[PDB]
């Protein structure tokens, strides 16, 4: 028999909710990550002819919280998004660079045993 597992908006919600919290517990390293990048607020004109798919931790909470998601891959997806836009945009030498390289370890850390739990 082949099929694909079928998940509920509040059973995304429950799973996936501890590593979004884990990665919003990480004071410095995600204050920059929990809001959309302004880049008229932060003195980035370029920003988004960089960063052609934004994202940050508020938007990836308002989908989770309002049922925005259909599979967990769609959670790490995003979350993995808004990482590879800061690697991206910001210099290895930088503070938000070595904030987003700490989130990552902390994501990877906590997702992994939620994604075996999850099937
Ligand atoms: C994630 O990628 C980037 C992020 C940021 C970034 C975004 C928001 C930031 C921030 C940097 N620095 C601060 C100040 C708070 C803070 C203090 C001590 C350490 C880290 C953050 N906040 C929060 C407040 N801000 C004030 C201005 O309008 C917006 C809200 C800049 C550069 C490149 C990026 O691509």
């Amino acid at each position: 028999s082949m099929r694909k597992k079928i998940f509920k908006p509040e059973e995304l919600r429950q799973a996936l909710m501890p590593t979004l919290e884990a990665l919003y517990r990480q004071d410095p390293e995600s204050l920059p990550f929990r809001q959309p990048v302004d880049p008229q607020l932060l003195g980035i004109p370029d920003y988004f002819d960089i960063v052609k798919n934004p994202m940050d931790l508020s938007t990836i909470k308002r989908k989770l919280d309002t049922g925005q998601y259909q599979e967990p891959w769609q959670y790490v997806d995003d979350v993995w998004l808004m990482f590879n836009n800061a690697w991206l945009y910001n210099r290895k030498t930088s503070r938000v660079y070595k904030f987003c390289s700490k989130l990552a370890e902390v994501f990877e850390q906590e997702i992994d045993p939620v994604m075996q739990s999850l099937g």
